[PDB]
RNA sequence: GCUCGCGAUGCUGAGGGCUCUG
RNA sequence: CAGAGCCCCCCAGCAUCGCGAGC
């Protein structure tokens, strides 16, 4: 019943692991098998009773080059924390839908009207990201073991490798830097046997710490949302994590209004999780609050065991978003969208968000940390049917 | 305090086998 | 079908140590 850093940390770890318990027949389910667990916990006050597990996810793999969807039906990245953020997106959509059904529901929604336009978060609402381990890339690649109590020092802080943007690589292990002669990925190229690169999770969370967690489409509706804390259940290295999360791009400049370099609370837990026994599960469990049960997606194909699209895929989210745009008057829009059709275009409508993202990419380039690796354009070139 | 090159030893997503278990 | 253990091999980075060169 407190709001100290460590008490908070242990609290959200406890809550997420517990909720995952409730969602998997108390860890008996075959879908309880996991290597990395992640989740998001909301707080609406300094008391732990005012804390609510929003989303829970597992997974350690990414889609194969073969199975990319030009329709956006696949999950490109099923590393636990990424999936957690996507589930959080679903929750946000649920809350916007809450605000827009009847005036009676508004008092129970986490959103309210914004004197700058569109919607914003009610005071004292905070989100907290939990990961059972350090996010792949800069935050963990150096020292993938627990820290030792005598020498927590990097011992080689000023190396070029430090802070560098790195990518998950298809069919290979370790998270590798970006190529100096990195011919940007092509759709037909990747489908023709080329190796798919995906930005590491450290890099992605830094990105979230600049452009927000809501992504481009929700910035049409809502003001930027940031994580107030990042809790690691194991492999917590303060200096490395702090570097990866924000510190390495302190040199960033000229951010659009309401956009800051978020520096969330970083904290491990008192009792670190031991490495989960057995093979690393082929799949990725997800769950958002207000759902009947978990959803199991095959991480290699980005779909479930029967080829059905996930509720977290680009398409589904776009459908939710479209259904929110229908119910929102143009004078409550932060950005002008008027008549939306294509995914990529609707993303580009969030001009401020896109400018912030540009500032991020430039921030990384100037520090000598590399150029961000985008999916081929064809990925976001689709509409609903 | 670094960078590059060459080695040595480890650490961290594929592919292919062997054995066992419900 | 599902799971476990072991083995072989690949992946391109990271760590440690040792040589050579340079800032
Ligand atoms: O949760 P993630 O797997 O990281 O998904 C993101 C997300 O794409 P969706 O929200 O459409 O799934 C980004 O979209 P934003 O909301 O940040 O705009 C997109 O960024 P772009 O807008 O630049 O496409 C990025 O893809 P990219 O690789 O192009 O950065 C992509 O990440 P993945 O491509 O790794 O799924
Ligand atoms: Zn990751």
């Amino acid at each position: 019943q407190l709001h100290l850093p460590q008490v908070l940390a242990d609290a959200v770890s406890r809550l997420v692991l517990g909720k995952f318990g409730d969602l998997t027949d108390n860890f008996s389910s075959p879908h309880a098998r996991r290597k990395v667990l992640a989740g998001v916990v909301m707080t609406t006050g300094t008391d732990v009773k005012d804390a609510k597990v929003i989303s829970v996810s597992t997974g350690t793999k990414c889609i194969n080059g073969e199975y990319m969807s030009d329709r956006g039906l696949a999950l490109n990245d099923c590393h636990a924390e990424i999936i957690s953020r996507r589930s959080l997106l679903r929750f946000l959509y649920t809350q916007l839908e809450l605000y827009l059904n009847n005036k009676d529901d508004q008092k129970r929604s986490i959103f309210q009207k914004s004197e700058r336009g569109g919607f914003r978060l009610k005071e004292n609402v905070q989100f907290h990201l939990y990961i059972s381990t350090s996010p792949c890339g800069d935050a963990r690649i150096f020292s993938p073991h627990e820290p030792i109590l005598e020498e927590p020092a990097d011992r080689h802080p000023n190396r070029k490798a430090r802070g560098q943007l790195r990518t998950k690589i298809e069919s290979g292990q370790g998270t590798i830097p970006v190529r100096s002669n990195a011919s940007i990925q092509t759709w037909d190229g990747v489908l023709q046997g080329e190796r798919l690169l995906t930005m590491s999770c450290s890099d992605k969370i830094a990105r979230w710490n600049v452009v927000g967690i809501q992504g481009s489409l929700l910035s049409i509706f809502v003001e930027p949302i940031y994580f107030s804390s990042i809790i690691l259940g194991s492999l917590y290295h303060g200096d490395h994590l702090s570097r990866a999360m924000y510190q390495r791009i302190s040199n960033i400049e000229d951010l659009p209004p309401l956009y800051t370099l978020n520096k969330p609370l970083l904290s491990g837990i008192s009792n670190a999780e031991a490495r989960q026994p057995g093979k690393a599960p082929n799949f990725s469990v997800n769950w958002t609050v207000g759902d009947s049960a978990i959803e199991v997606i095959n991480a290699t194909t980005g779909k479930d065991e029967l080829g059905r699209a996930s509720r977290l895929c680009k398409h589904a989210l776009y459908c939710r978003w479209m259904r929110v745009h229908g119910k929102v008057p143009s004078h409550l829009l932060r950005s002008k969208i008027t008549k939306p059709n294509v995914y990529h275009e609707s993303k580009l409508a969030a001009k401020e968000y896109q400018a912030a993202k540009a500032r991020l990419f430039t921030a990384f380039i100037k520090a000598g940390l590399g150029a961000w690796v985008e999916k081929p354009t064809e990925q976001d070139q689709f509409s609903l049917t």
